[PDB]
């Protein structure tokens, strides 16, 4: 059965950092194409593979060695979304940050992003994705640093987040819910508990992202601010209600 299934995986040495729910969702998904276990299984590790970044055991070594010395800014190098964030990184966050800097910002499927709140003086900070990898190198910094960051494995698409804040960060995920389930990634928008979001797009291939976004937001949002900073296309959005 499906349990069966998710037991094997989890046991292997590539997937067993992977967030349960996920492996199941995947598997679950593929049951439902009836198959001998053997075709199921194998169809559920060709998606599990490229599912966090096709992010080794290896780079996230690295990236906590760099952390542990002090080098932020190498951490941050060493998972693709934030090293392609890096050039203009301080552009972003002051964009973010104009108007009013979050004293608790949530970031949903955060990568390796909250080391960069970290240096931004955030002072809470909970953060959710499906990789323990992740929070195997942020986790023990904040420690260190007596920082109040948190971290969840969770899947948005098996359980919305539960958190509350000021500012939620949905960076770079839209695009990957949407495709894995339809309607996914406003109905994720709609589930944050905060009064305010900062969503965005990358800049390469929904094919037009901005018309899809603009013309899908749901009524109880409102867009305040669209600029494009880097490889990213922003929006500063507000949830009313
Ligand atoms: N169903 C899901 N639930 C939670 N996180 C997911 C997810 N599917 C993919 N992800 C995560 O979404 C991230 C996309 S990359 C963007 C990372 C970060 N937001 C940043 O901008 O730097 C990856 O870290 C991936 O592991």
């Amino acid at each position: 059965n499906i349990n069966d299934a998710l037991t094997s995986i989890l046991a292997s040495k590539k997937y067993r950092a992977l967030c349960p729910d996920t492996v199941r969702r995947i598997l679950t998904e593929e049951w439902g194409r009836h198959k001998s276990p053997k075709q199921t299984v194998e169809a559920a590790r060709t998606r599990l593979h490229g599912i966090c970044g096709a992010v080794t055991p290896e780079s996230l070594k690295a990236a906590a060695a760099a952390l542990s010395a002090g080098d932020v800014k190498k951490a941050l190098s060493l998972h693709a979304s934030t090293k392609e964030r890096l050039a203009e990184l301080d552009t972003l966050y002051d964009f973010i940050f104009s108007a009013e800097t979050p004293r608790r910002v949530l970031d949903i499927a955060c990568g390796l992003n909250p080391l960069a709140l970290y240096e931004r003086g955030i002072a809470s900070v909970w953060g959710c994705d499906i990789h323990q990898g992740l929070g195997d190198v942020i986790t023990p910094f904040a420690r260190e640093k007596d920082w109040d960051f948190t971290f969840a494995l969770q899947d948005v698409l098996c359980a919305p987040p539960a958190e509350a804040g000021d500012l939620a960060l949905i960076f770079k995920l839209l695009p990957l819910l949407e495709r894995e389930q339809a309607g996914s990634a406003m109905a994720l928008l709609q589930s944050l508990n905060t009064p305010r979001m900062a969503v965005s797009f990358p800049t390469r291939s929904e094919a037009n992202y901005a018309a899809w976004f603009e013309g899908g937001l749901p009524a109880e949002f409102e867009i305040e601010d669209k600029k494009t900073i880097g490889t990213e296309l922003i929006y500063l959005i507000k949830k009313n209600g």
